[PDB]
């Protein structure tokens, strides 16, 4: 029996897609083991119980939180707040190498699918002649855009923050500004973050190949560009969440089709009260019906009497929303998102246009994919790459209101809903037998069966 070990980093945006990839391999009669940590194991155990479905095994590693100076309870990337904790977090995940090499010698699996943040996992798997696959959890376009920006540095031929530059080599003219790039790369360059990106991008060529959570038909110019111009060996097997298939739902049943906006900013939602306030003011001015998801830890971010003033039109969800069931409801016709790839794929899979609100990571590249290339989105005006949010950087009510109207009744809004409806169909087509993603998932497994 073929055995594949999955080693995601401890971040929700990477753990959930990695689990879905493990389920996909399990459905093809492949033994799948996921490596996690004790305080994260609940995320997988809960999500495994959703049967008669093949069994996915968990292996728990000790996270050296004390060895790197992290709180003992900091085993997840969403608790490492600030620059100091995040650098301590990546020193900690690096110390997992010993447990990984011990586990690889013990079990001797046929393949290691390891997170993009583990470039050294290629060497660790080589000690036992195990091929290593990289998983990023993002689009081909972000993979290509990150690499072209790293190699050609078009941000040095610029003189001011908002001065635009084109992305080299791309089959589309993509305009970007340095302000959308991390200051760690263009302002006060610190070798720490630059060497980590170098090792991550290099591992895509040094390893056996790349698993990509996308489908070929979604971004074919960049599925090819990644393989040919950038020389990577890759397989598009996404959307991986698809082949594994409440009060707010009753609230929507009585609503018009494609007239409600869904607002949710992911699992990494670090939202401050002044920013939530501008969103509340902008939602009121729009007049649009909405489902708004906020987090927890009350009048310090809400206008007085807000919930009661919009009771018949608006709903605020404070817990964990059933995002997939909400977006695929008929009433939902717009999605304000932070352009994380997992939720961007869910917007595409449901055929819902999006208001793009990038914050950090590769979200600004995903915004370009959604707005300029796929043309199913509208920018909100956010263009400042930042891990946390400064009150100086808050997006005001006026920008949010125009984006809420543009996505609902603005120019081409009915064509964007139509374009998203095809992408929806192509997404389900890609994952069924004979589809693009179903096909080279079989091609990856067959290649793994015959690795010498
Ligand atoms: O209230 C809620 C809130 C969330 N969810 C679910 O959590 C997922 C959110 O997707 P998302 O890509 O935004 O995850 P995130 O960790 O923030 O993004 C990082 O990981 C991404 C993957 O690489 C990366 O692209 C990005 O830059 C990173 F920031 C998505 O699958 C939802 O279904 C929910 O069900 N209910
Ligand atoms: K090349």
């Amino acid at each position: 029996q073929l055995h594949v070990v999955f080693f995601p980093i401890m971040a929700h945006g990477h753990m959930i897609p990695t689990l879905d990839i493990a389920r996909l391999f399990a459905a093809r009669n492949v033994r799948a083991t996921i490596i996690t940590t004790p305080l994260n194991a609940h995320t997988f155990t809960k999500a495994i119980e959703m049967n008669g479905s093949p069994t996915i095994h968990l292996e728990l590693f000790k996270f050296p939180a004390q060895d790197v100076g992290l709180p003992e309870g900091c085993e997840n990337l969403e608790q490492a707040l600030g620059s100091s904790l995040i650098e301590k977090f990546f020193k900690g995940v690096g110390l997992l190498r010993e447990q990984l090499e011990a586990y690889l010698e013990k079990t001797r699996p046929n393949c290691l699918v390891a997170d993009m943040f583990f470039p050294w996992a290629t060497d660790s798997a080589a000690k036992f002649n195990i091929p290593r696959l990289v998983f990023h959890g993002t689009s081909f376009f972000s993979l290509c855009a990150l690499e072209v920006v790293r190699l050609y540095e078009p941000h040095k031929n610029v003189s001011s923050d908002e001065e635009l530059f084109s992305l080299p080599l791309f089959p589309h003219d993509i305009k970007m500004m340095r302000l959308q790039l991390p200051e760690d790369v263009w302002k006060h360059e610190k070798a720490e973050g630059k060497t980590r990106l170098k090792l991550i991008k290099e591992s895509e060529l040094k390893s056996y190949g790349v698993i990509v959570n996308s489908f070929y038909e979604l971004e074919p110019n960049y599925a090819e560009f990644f393989r040919k111009e950038l020389g990577r060996r890759a397989w598009n097997i996404g959307p991986v969440s698809l082949c594994n298939r409440h009060e707010c739902l009753k609230w929507l049943n009585s609503k018009k089709k494609n007239s409600v906006i869904y607002i949710c900013f992911g699992s990494t939602a670090h939202q401050i009260a002044p920013q939530l306030y501008e969103i509340a003011m902008a939602l009121e001015a729009s007049g649009q019906e909405f489902i708004w998801v906020v987090r927890n830890n009350d009048d310090s971010w809400l206008p007085r009497g807000f919930e009661q003033r919009v009771e018949g039109k608006g709903l605020i969800i404070r817990g964990w929303a059933p995002q997939v069931l909400i977006l695929e409801h008929e009433a939902i016709g717009a999605f304000v998102t932070h352009c994380g790839w997992n939720s961007t794929l869910e917007g595409i899979t449901a055929g819902v246009p999006m208001v793009t609100w990038p914050i950090f990571a590769e979200q600004f590249y995903n915004e370009k994919l959604v707005n300029q290339i796929l043309k199913i989105g509208v920018p909100v005006g956010a263009n400042k790459w930042s891990r946390e949010t400064s009150i100086e950087d808050v997006i005001k009510k006026d920008a949010i209101e125009k984006a809420l109207r543009e996505i609902m009744v603005g120019d081409e809004a009915e064509e964007r809903r139509s374009r998203a409806k095809k992408l929806k169909e192509m997404a389900w087509k890609a994952v069924e037998e004979g589809g693009s993603s179903y096909s080279d998932l079989s091609a990856l497994i067959e290649e793994l069966r015959g690795y010498h």
